[PDB]
Order: C-alpha cells, then sequence, then structure tokens
C-alpha cells in the first residue's frame, strides 16, 4: 500500500540525524564555506593525534592544484615557540611560505601543493582532567586538537589582520562543535 | 569599508554551528515533521529527570488545542509493568486514554489536551557505568531518558503496528542524538 510513503520520510529524518550529528558533515560545510567566502585557493584541517601522526582530514580544493586530502605523516613535532603562539588562540600569518623557516621540512608538501602563503589558525579543546601527549599544555590547560588553515597559492596574498582575526573566530566555534561530536 | 560583508557570514556560520549543536532545535524539527507526518493534532517530548520531575520540554500543537509544552511534576513514580514493557524499548499504543489505568490519574491533563487515542515511544539513553536514579535499570543496562509521545484529539484514532513500529524508529534515532549532545 501506500505505507510505502511511510519510510521516505524516516530516510529523510535518519539522513538529517546522522547528518547534523556526524562532524565530518560539519567540517566539510565549514571549509566550503571559509574557502567561497575568502577566495582562496585552497582550505584544509590538520587534525593533529597525541600519538604522533597528523593527517590533512578535509580539503576543498580550487580544482586547480592538487589534493592534499588524506596527507599524513607520524611523530609530528613543533617548534616550541610556535605552539606557545598557538595555544593562547592566536593565528598565524605565513606571508612567505616558502621562506618561513617553521616551514622549512614542508618543502616537498610545500611544493606540490603551490603555497606561496597562508594563514594558520589554532582548534583548542579545553580539555581537563586527565588527558597527556604530544599537543597538550599544562599552563594553558589546552589541548590543540588539530588547525585550521588557508592557502593562497596562485599569488603571494597580504593578508590583514580581521582575516586572520576572522579565520581564529572561525577555529575558535569549531573548537566548541568538536569537544560535543566525539563519543 | 566592506570588511563590513566579512561578518555577514561569521554571524551566518556561527548560526549554523549553534543550531545544529544545540539538542533543542534538532527535537523541534523532528517534532514538526513527526507531527506533519502522522497528522496527528499534537506531539510532545515528555523528558523525565531523575531527581523525580518531568516536563514537556517541547510541542508543536494543531493550534485548535492547548499548548502543554512546559508541562510538569515532580515526583514521577510509573507502574512497574508499564516501565518493563518501555525498557525493552517496546512503544505502547493507548487507543483510549480516557480508560487506561496507567494515565488513570492524568485526567487533569487529558481532559485539557483533549486526548482520545496516543502512541508512547520510549527514549532510551544505553547509560554504563555509574548512575542511578528513578529511571535507570539493571536488567536492560539502560536509562529512560524521556519519551516521544502523538496525541489524537480531534478523534479517536486507530492507530496500525507500523505507525508504532514507526515512531518507536524515530524515537531511538533521537536516543543516539541526544547521547551525543549533553556537555
Ligand atoms: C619542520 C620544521 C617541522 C614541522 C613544521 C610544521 N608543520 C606544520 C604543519 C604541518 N605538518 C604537516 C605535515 C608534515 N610534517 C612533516 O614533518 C612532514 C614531512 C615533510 C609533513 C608532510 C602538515 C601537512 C602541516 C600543515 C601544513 C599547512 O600549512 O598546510 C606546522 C604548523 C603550521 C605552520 O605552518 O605554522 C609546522 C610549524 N612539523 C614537523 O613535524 C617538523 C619538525
Ligand atoms: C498515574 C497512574 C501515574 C502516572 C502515569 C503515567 N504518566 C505518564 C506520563 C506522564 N506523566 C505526566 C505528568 C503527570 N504525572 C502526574 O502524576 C501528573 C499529575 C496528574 C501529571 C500532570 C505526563 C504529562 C505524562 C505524559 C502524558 C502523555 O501521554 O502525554 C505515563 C507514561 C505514558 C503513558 O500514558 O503510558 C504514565 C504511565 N505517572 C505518575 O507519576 C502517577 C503515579
Amino acid at each position: 500500500m501506500l505505507q510505502l510513503q511511510r519510510q521516505k520520510i524516516i530516510q529523510d529524518i535518519t539522513q538529517q540525524i546522522r547528518s547534523t550529528l556526524n562532524v565530518n558533515h560539519i567540517l566539510a560545510t565549514v571549509t566550503q564555506q571559509v574557502k567561497e567566502l575568502m577566495q582562496v585557493e585552497r582550505v584544509i584541517i590538520f587534525r593533529l593525534f597525541p600519538n604522533g601522526r597528523s593527517q590533512i582530514v578535509e580539503e576543498v580544493v580550487s580544482s586547480e592544484y592538487a589534493a592534499l586530502k588524506n596527507y599524513h605523516w607520524e611523530d609530528e613535532k613543533w617548534s616550541q615557540e610556535i605552539l606557545d603562539c598557538y595555544w593562547q588562540g592566536k593565528p598565524r600569518i605565513v606571508p612567505d611560505v616558502i621562506n618561513d623557516i617553521w616551514t622549512s621540512c614542508l618543502v616537498e608538501y610545500t611544493t606540490q601543493g603551490n603555497i606561496q602563503s597562508k594563514i594558520v589558525a589554532p582548534i583548542l579543546q579545553e580539555l581537563g582532567e586527565n588527558e597527556t601527549g604530544r599537543w597538550v599544555s599544562s599552563e594553558h590547560k589546552q589541548k590543540l586538537w588539530g588547525v585550521l588553515v588557508v592557502h593562497a597559492c596562485s599569488t603571494k596574498r597580504v593578508w590583514e589582520e580581521d582575516e586572520a582575526q576572522l579565520l581564529q573566530q572561525i577555529a575558535n566555534q569549531l573548537a566548541i562543535a568538536i569537544q560535543q561530536l566525539e563519543h
């Protein structure tokens, strides 16, 4: 019968639930919006795992340039001066990545991605209680879940304060949303 | 300048985040869909708190009938036979609420809501570890968060198995979504 039409919305409703409630769908939607809004050739999310691994988990490329999605690496150590900056929730403006000494090794990765300049915006979990790893601070009582990056590949783009100021405000809203959807 | 247009999407993006991530917005949207789909005059969510309190937290009424939103009560005890049924994740079809012995006291509430017949669908949290209250089971290792109800007020409506079968499938999808958004 038309008991058939009962389930053409249950598959809708279940769709909206699993949609809104899995993290990746709201990563892939935010990133797509940051990309279109800042007219940036690439937006990525760099996920930092405590064991030392780290992977590009979402990316939204201008089709001109490579897909660095899923790109990865183990035992990721960052420079202490850099991590102090990102722990305080401050972004980073890298107006020339190729002569940036902190990204002096991601030159394979730099040259493929075609990155000239970029803004790096930390994503911070207020994680209290007991957890410790490679990306966790005792001074600032927060863990660095990962990093929202924006890539300017076609030109050595100059960035404004309120462009980075803005980015960080968007990551800081992912910090909250991620603390929620981890099971 | 047009730095103005930077923030006419940050207020958008923040909107989608706080939207999708607060529980009530996805309660109020599901209930509105259950109402329109089953052509029921009222849909409510009965929230059961462990201390004994209990309140109608969402409701979507056919404007003809009262707003039982926010309706409430303390030290809510249910009949043991009834709770056993709901713990196993089984709905309940009350084809005549007025001579239902289990709802023999909600007759103030019955007479205002104009309820003739109704389907009650439990919402179950797989909550392990250590928590105990008035709505928690050791036999079934699950807590009764609350209850999705549908009200047939204009007529003593007859319900189908796949109407209740269906309801329960929708609550069971809220069970998962709620376990996620509790901070
Ligand atoms: C070299 C000085 C050290 C380092 C720098 C560093 N990396 C990032 C962020 C990223 N790290 C990677 C991945 C890699 N780490 C590697 O060591 C290698 C191999 C060469 C790879 C491929 C990636 C993809 C990123 C994100 C880069 C991006 O901009 O899209 C940072 C943080 C961001 C920044 O530029 O400030 C830094 C400082 N990481 C190390 O492990 C080296 C000791
Ligand atoms: C009376 C036998 C007992 C009882 C029955 C019972 N109530 C519900 C669900 C609801 N309980 C309320 C609220 C009230 N509980 C009260 O004791 C009073 C005062 C009279 C109120 C107002 C509400 C709003 C509900 C939801 C009702 C709905 O159908 O919309 C149930 C579960 C649902 C069912 O009908 O099977 C039951 C069994 N609860 C008690 O506390 C009494 C001992």
